[PDB]
């Protein structure tokens, strides 16, 4: 009952580093994932 | 008493260019440098 999608995983680029203001490149990581889950697998308990 | 500090000589770098009005890469130099002084050297004269 459970199951996960993974199109990509963590993915880095850098760019869009502004001259004007000797900043540095920004850093940016991205992933493509998806989780299906449902409550017809579970049973939450007390202590 | 003097003396000349430096890290980076001259460093010319060329980044960011909007694609989108036909602008060249903006060319950027950036040096580090930095002078020490005193007045324990110097004795200033008049003509």
């Amino acid at each position: 009952g459970f199951k996960e999608l993974i199109k990509r995983d963590l993915t880095t680029e850098v760019g869009n580093a502004d001259l004007s203001k000797l900043v540095e490149n920004q850093i940016v990581g991205h992933c493509y994932r998806g989780a299906f889950a449902a409550v017809e697998e579970n049973v939450q308990e007390i202590s």
